[PDB]
């Protein structure tokens, strides 16, 4: 809580996130997870 983030840390955070949500998208398409509103098994398409 009291620690301070530098503003070079936090807009690469912002990609940082964008590239984990990339491996997120890759991973599940490889997975056969796919366009999904919802973490829904049954329709067997992903929401990231």
């Amino acid at each position: 809580s009291q620690i301070v983030l530098p503003p070079h840390l936090e807009r690469i955070r912002e990609k940082l996130a964008e590239n984990i949500h990339e491996l997120w998208v890759m991973n599940k398409i490889e997975l056969g997870w796919q366009y999904g509103p919802v973490r829904d098994d049954n329709k067997r398409q992903h929401p990231c």
